[PDB]
């Protein structure tokens, strides 16, 4: 079996070992939350402010975590980082998901499954997807990496 | 001021700094989610299973934390963990909470406050809580600690 692998676990221990028929999902923004540190009294009258704020974070993150699900995308390979509520979600959706991916690996992965990187979660459709054989979480003696094949050569 | 200090940083940055009038739940039960390994083939024919249960802990953890609430809780210090999803939620209801705290602290804080210590979530109702004047977050230089006063002594 012929591919390249990404040094990155996958974010969730519920995420699935291997993922036959990829449709690799390659962004390149944040799916996390926005945690504003806490300064109410300074923060106008009402105090459910920042507690609304997060309520606002929660769906909108999850809302991302649907849009990519409704695309067809069972595998993400982020640049940027996944939140725990993220991670959570996407776990929930059943797709593979890698944080913090290194910069030359996207560009790699980029042109190797023909996938675009989405830099705007909204600003994406089941073309900006990338191809793959399998992609499957391999254990590399100590660690654990991510393997990718299929949409290469051959 | 006269009080004790729980060398404990507030779990959410979102959180309150100072809680005036406090109504302390002091818990020995885990604020997680239930992460388990993904196993599937070897886990039944529905694929969903990973995945509703998570959506199962979800709202499980979720309607835990409403229930601290509509106890009038306003601080939270538990002796077990609490999650990411958790601290979000806490930190959604207005609720200051610190976590893994040291067991010689939850028995001081116990009789000191009349509060008693929960290791059943739902077993719990407002007369579980412990009184404090002023619950707050302190910062000792390089880390930050939360502060109790009241219910001690004068």
């Amino acid at each position: 079996m012929n591919g390249i692998i990404v040094d990155k676990e996958k974010v969730h221990p519920g995420m699935p070992d291997v993922v036959k028929d990829a449709k690799i999902a390659l962004l390149d923004a944040p799916l996390e939350i926005k945690k504003p540190e806490f300064d109410t009294n300074l923060r106008i009258e009402d105090p459910s402010m920042i507690q609304k704020f997060l309520a606002q974070e929660e769906n909108m993150l999850r809302e991302m975590v649907d849009k990519i699900k409704s695309v067809g995308a069972n595998v993400v390979i982020t640049q940027k980082g996944i939140d725990d509520m993220a991670q959570h979600y996407l776990s929930r959706a059943g797709i593979y998901a890698v944080r913090r991916v290194k910069k030359s690996d996207m560009d790699k992965l980029a042109k190797a499954t023909g996938a675009s990187i989405v830099s705007t979660i909204d600003e994406i459709s089941s073309s900006d997807l990338g191809t793959a054989e399998r992609v499957e979480q391999v254990k590399v003696g100590e660690d654990y990496m991510t393997f990718v094949t299929g949409s290469k050569n051959h």
